[PDB]
């Protein structure tokens, strides 16, 4: 709970805590729980926010997304998910949350759970808010979260700037009408399609019929707005602006930054940004435009113009009239100008690259299917009957090749790891890479350059140990690997446990794209309470025995 | 020569020749040649026009393009073209121009002839001018026009507006630092690079050094222009336009159309557009764009900004101050709505999609290179010492398959060809198809829809055949086959030859993607001239003696 959050005084927040705290280290004792239930079930013919009827969506508590998670910072927050879909298992990841010594409640299934069973399983996962800021959750069982197993987290804390109104949550997403299951199957053997539509908080307007509605937020005129906004698509990358207005960042995923005013904002697959919006222009409404960069690399809509409105509060209604001048390129990059308020520092001019700090991804077409993703020589394929917090809970260490287990042995020290873009191969896309367990420090990339121009780059030290900054880079959970190049990024080894690092694109994480960053297995093994073991063990033996019963194959990572 | 053709009269040419002469069947008698000499040479270290040396181009008469040719409609245009490269042979065609009944001067080397040999080989192209508007010549040896073996063709003649200033020609090309034969063997493995710059009329300036020049036009005020504007590109498609102006087109390719006014053009490799500009805004500097569309489907440049100037004569110097408004995205696709003045028409409702009228393009990744074209099965892949017209000549009709015969045996009939561009393959890419020998019509392609999408049409009558247009439609050399989709196309069989119908995106060709239609082969061997047979079997012979000797393999199609 806050003492002394006020609108001019958003830094503040109680005694001992406040933006300058170092939330990594340090958290408010509340005592309060928040808790939730999400009920998934299986709908046939549903019909959508833009007119058209979905075969097939997974929801939670019967709608687009589940419940908006809100909690202070230092509360814990519980949520019990009952599994009623009819074939599939399921598991929730929290999204930004680093489950600081709580590997076990990440939701990573075949890593550190197996899936809850269909037709009434069920689990109770608990975490601790240790961040303040905006995140998300969403199945991770396979491309599930594709289907609608989606939703927003909002831990309330100190800002970096003051502001007078809280917009919550505004999470933007691809739409389409096929299932995630075939949309895997199909990505298998094809590059993947334009979404059909973008929402924008639940909502768009059919591009084709009209039918629908425009997301419609409310500016209170003269007013400082905080708006959270998120990217919760399975492929789209986003670029966002609204006519008119520049939006002021306050944070980068979860992590408080430095005000950074904009024009537009890249969005990758999972990332977000806390922006601040000034009503200070004549009172009218505003598009909030959808863009497309990168020529089409990281995604396009089959709606040319998504777009939602931003209403001064007295205008009159109707739609905006400004069409807008079209943002810049951003070339399917996130920005490394953002400077996080609490800071940190690395050496970088000791890297150097060895095979056990390279992490090189590779489409392998030579196989079956066409499109299977491998890093450092193999797709990644997890077992959901036997994870690997089942080999730490019995002292086996001998993890099959296919879990592409990197252990990292270091105690409470930076690791750097350098990620290679398929730099030989005959194409290469932009990833968004995600890091569960940790932010890491985009320390730095390969130079920028058309995302489409298929310009290549291998990391070479006489030029790009130059280019590299320690000095309290970005510090985020998601960032872009660019198309053809490299991305150096660093941890540090504070939170023992089976943490993924893995494309964020569905279709690809589904195809392969992932490693499994075994850290401090010894130490992570002392660390596992006798309810989570019990508990674990509990979900896996009611996940073996329904999984023969279960009429459908696993057809892609499990991921 | 004209007697007739003024400014304000340009429709008028000569008694019995005018605009609406069908230039397809009648022809002046005018009784001049126009003659030149193509000295091809080899130059190492060769400074371009944007500061940078290339490693090695090969030009004609020392320049960066060859001799603007320039003639009267019915005259005759003959070339010497003398082979001073150090290996390579060469062929010379003239594209656009449809040599009827002199199929042997047509510069198709593996088809037409056997290739010029180096060291000094020559051979003397002869054709009559029976088509008025903007063309334009290329080496057609492999990849080789990509080296500089490149140039104009203005063949003068009425037109479909009045004007009063012709500007004349105005190539715009993509420019590469590497040499022609290592991007073909790059293209063979790997996807294809952005352009290093793009030149204008032979010119450009340096993206990053600030080297070279902006090509310059200076319009007279209140005047009418008259701008041919060709794509003489290996691989990039370019859309054009000059801020705060329109341009009005009055011919496509070698076709006079009705008057069309527009914002901007796309031009495929291979088009052209003789265009209308009116002087009759406020006197100053203009920009003419470059831009890419189609989300870099069909190509993109390394300079961000290709450009001219248009100054205003009496106008300050200096740079154009406006930077102007991005034209609309023509996602890879040339324009449906021009009208030929001389009117062509047939029936649509009768077609019917057959194995031998189908022409299905595929690519092909299970072989070696990685990157093979297909079309109806096979990539073709000529024999530069044994032509098509050789196994004519000796009256041998065991042709290779890989030769990509077509054989039609129509008489002077309307013959109909459906291109379906790999609807079923993994990934689709725009295709500019050229036809050799005849201008085709354009009767309809799959419903237009953004280049990148990866959205795919299979040809359905229940649809489709109400999509088709056979009153009056386009009439062209070179049209769009869409990404995923199809095209419909017709020509008529009055010119028997062996005529190549390919991708003019030269790393396609080189690859395989090109038929051969062997038209009337009987009436051919009738018309061939004892003169045109000794000079054949002439250069054959140099070349089949030549070609033993040469140090490098043939690596790609030939073409
Ligand atoms: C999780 O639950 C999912 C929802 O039920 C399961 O997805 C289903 O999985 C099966 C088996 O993989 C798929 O069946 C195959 O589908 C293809 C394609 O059929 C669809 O598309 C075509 C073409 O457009 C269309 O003609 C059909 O009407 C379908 O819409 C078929 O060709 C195969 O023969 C086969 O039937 C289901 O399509 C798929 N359903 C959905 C809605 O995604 C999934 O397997 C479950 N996962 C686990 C691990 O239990
Ligand atoms: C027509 O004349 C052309 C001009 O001489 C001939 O082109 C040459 O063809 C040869 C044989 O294929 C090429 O040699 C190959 O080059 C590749 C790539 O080398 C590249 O990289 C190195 C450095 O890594 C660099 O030094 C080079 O410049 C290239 O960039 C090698 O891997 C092969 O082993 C082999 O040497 C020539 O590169 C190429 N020259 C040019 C300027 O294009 C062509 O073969 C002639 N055609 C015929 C049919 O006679
Ligand atoms: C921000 O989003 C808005 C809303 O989607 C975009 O407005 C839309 O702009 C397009 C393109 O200019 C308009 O489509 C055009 O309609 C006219 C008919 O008047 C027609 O000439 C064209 O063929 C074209 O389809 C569309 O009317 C308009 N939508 C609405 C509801 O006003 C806007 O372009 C976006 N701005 C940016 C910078 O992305
Ligand atoms: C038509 O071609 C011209 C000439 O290439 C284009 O003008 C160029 O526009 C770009 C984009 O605005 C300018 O680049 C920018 O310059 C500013 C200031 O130096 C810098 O802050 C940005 O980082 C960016 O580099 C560029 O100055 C300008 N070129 C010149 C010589 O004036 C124009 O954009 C083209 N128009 C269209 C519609 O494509
Ligand atoms: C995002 O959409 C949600 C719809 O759920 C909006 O939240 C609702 O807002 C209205 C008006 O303030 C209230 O009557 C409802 O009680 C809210 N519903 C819920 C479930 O919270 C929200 O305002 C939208 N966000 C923005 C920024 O416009
Ligand atoms: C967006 O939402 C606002 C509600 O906040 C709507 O604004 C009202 O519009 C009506 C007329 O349409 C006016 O009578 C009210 O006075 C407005 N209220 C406020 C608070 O300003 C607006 O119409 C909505 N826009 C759309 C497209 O639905
Ligand atoms: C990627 O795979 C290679 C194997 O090809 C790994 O290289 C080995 O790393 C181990 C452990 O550090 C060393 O003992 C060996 O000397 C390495 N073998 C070779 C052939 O170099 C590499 O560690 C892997 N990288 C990651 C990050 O997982
Ligand atoms: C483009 O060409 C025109 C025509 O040569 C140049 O126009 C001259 O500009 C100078 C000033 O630099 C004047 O003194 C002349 O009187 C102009 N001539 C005419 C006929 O208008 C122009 O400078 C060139 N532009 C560039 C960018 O070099
Ligand atoms: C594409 O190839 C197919 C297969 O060789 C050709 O189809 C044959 O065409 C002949 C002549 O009409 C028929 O008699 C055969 O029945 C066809 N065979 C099959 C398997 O259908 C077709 O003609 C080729 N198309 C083109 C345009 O060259
Ligand atoms: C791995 O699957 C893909 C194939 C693609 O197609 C190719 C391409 O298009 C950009 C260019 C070159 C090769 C491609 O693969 C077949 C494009 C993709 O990006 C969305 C893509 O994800
Ligand atoms: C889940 O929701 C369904 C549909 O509303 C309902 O029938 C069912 O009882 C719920 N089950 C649980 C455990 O909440
Ligand atoms: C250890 O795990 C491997 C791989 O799953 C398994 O085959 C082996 O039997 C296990 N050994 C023990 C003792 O559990
Ligand atoms: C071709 O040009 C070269 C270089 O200019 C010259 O030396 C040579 O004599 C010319 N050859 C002919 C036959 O024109
Ligand atoms: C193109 O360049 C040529 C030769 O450099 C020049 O004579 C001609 O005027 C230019 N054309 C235009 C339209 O500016
Ligand atoms: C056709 O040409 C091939 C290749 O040169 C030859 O082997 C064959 O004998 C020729 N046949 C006839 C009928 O001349
Ligand atoms: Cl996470
Ligand atoms: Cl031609
Ligand atoms: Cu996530
Ligand atoms: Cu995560
Ligand atoms: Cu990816
Ligand atoms: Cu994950
Ligand atoms: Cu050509
Ligand atoms: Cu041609
Ligand atoms: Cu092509
Ligand atoms: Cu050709």
């Amino acid at each position: 709970e806050p003492t002394c959050n006020t609108p001019s005084n958003r830094a503040c927040w109680s005694d001992g805590f406040d933006i300058n705290t170092d939330y990594e280290v340090s958290t408010p004792d509340t005592g309060v729980t928040q808790s939730y239930v999400f009920n998934l079930t299986e709908v046939d013919n549903w019909m959508g926010p833009d007119g058209v009827v979905k075969e097939k969506v997974m929801l939670i508590n019967g709608n687009i997304m589940g419940p908006n998670i809100v909690a202070n910072w230092g509360d814990t927050v519980e949520v019990t998910v009952i599994n009623n879909l009819v074939t599939n298992g399921t598991s929730i990841h929290w999204h930004g949350i680093h489950q600081k010594d709580t590997n076990l409640h990440d939701g990573a299934n075949g890593v550190t759970e197996c899936p809850i069973p269909p037709k009434g399983g069920q689990r109770t996962y608990r975490w601790r808010a240790r961040q303040y800021g905006t995140s998300w959750y969403h199945s991770h069982f396979s491309a599930q979260y594709g289907n609608g197993v989606v939703g927003t987290i909002q831990i309330n804390g100190p800002a970096s700037l003051p502001y007078d109104i809280d917009l919550g949550v505004f999470p933007i997403t691809d739409y389409y009408y096929r299932a995630a299951d075939d949309l895997v199957h199909f990505t298998q053997n094809n590059a993947p399609p334009f979404s059909d539509n973008v929402l924008i908080n639940g909502t768009a307007v059919n591009p084709n019929t009209g039918e629908g509605q425009y997301a419609n937020v409310t500016l209170t005129p003269g007013k400082r707005h905080r708006l959270r906004i998120l990217n919760t698509s399975t492929e789209n990358h986003f670029q966002v602006s609204l006519v008119n207005h520049t939006m002021t960042v306050i944070a980068a995923d979860m992590v408080p930054v430095n005000a950074m005013t904009v024009d537009s904002l890249f969005l990758a697959v999972g990332q977000r940004y806390d922006v601040v919006i000034d009503a200070s222009r004549a009172p009218d409404n505003y598009w909030f435009n959808v863009t497309f960069g990168g020529q089409a690399a990281c995604g396009g809509s089959l709606n040319p113009h998504p777009a939602a409105i931003f209403h001064y509060a007295g205008a009159p209604g109707g739609l905006p009239t400004d069409e807008g001048t079209p943002p810049v390129d951003h070339q399917c990059l996130d920005t490394l100008d953002v400077r996080p308020v609490v800071p940190r520092s690395v050496p970088v001019n000791s890297f150097v690259k060895r095979p056990d700090n390279t992490l090189p991804v590779a489409l392998d077409l030579t196989g079956t299917p066409l499109f299977v993703w491998k890093v450092n020589g193999s797709d990644i394929n997890v077992d959901w009957g036997k994870p690997i917090i089942d080999y730490i809970l019995t002292g086996n260490t001998s993890y099959p090749v296919s879990d592409n287990i990197v252990q990292v042995d270091a105690v409470d020290q930076w690791t750097y790891w350098l990620i290679e873009n398929d730099p030989e191969g005959p194409f290469s896309l932009p990833h968004p890479m995600h890091l569960h367990g940790h932010d890491f420090l985009v320390l730095g990339r390969s130079p920028d350059v058309p995302a489409a121009s298929q310009q290549r780059f291998v990391f070479d030290p006489a030029v790009d140990l130059a280019r590299l900054n320690g000095d309290n880079p970005p510090r985020r959970d998601t960032t872009m690997l660019p198309a053809g190049g490299w991305l150096l990024l660093a941890f540090r080894t504070d939170n023992p446990g089976a943490w993924l690092f893995h494309c964020h694109i569905a279709w690809h994480v589904s195809g392969g794209l992932s490693v499994d960053f075994l850290e401090r297995p010894a130490d992570l093994r002392q660390r596992i309470s006798q309810e989570d073991e019990d508990d674990f063990n509990r979900v896996c033996d009611e996940w073996r025995a329904y999984w023969p019963t279960n009429p459908y194959p696993k057809i892609d990572s499990g991921l």
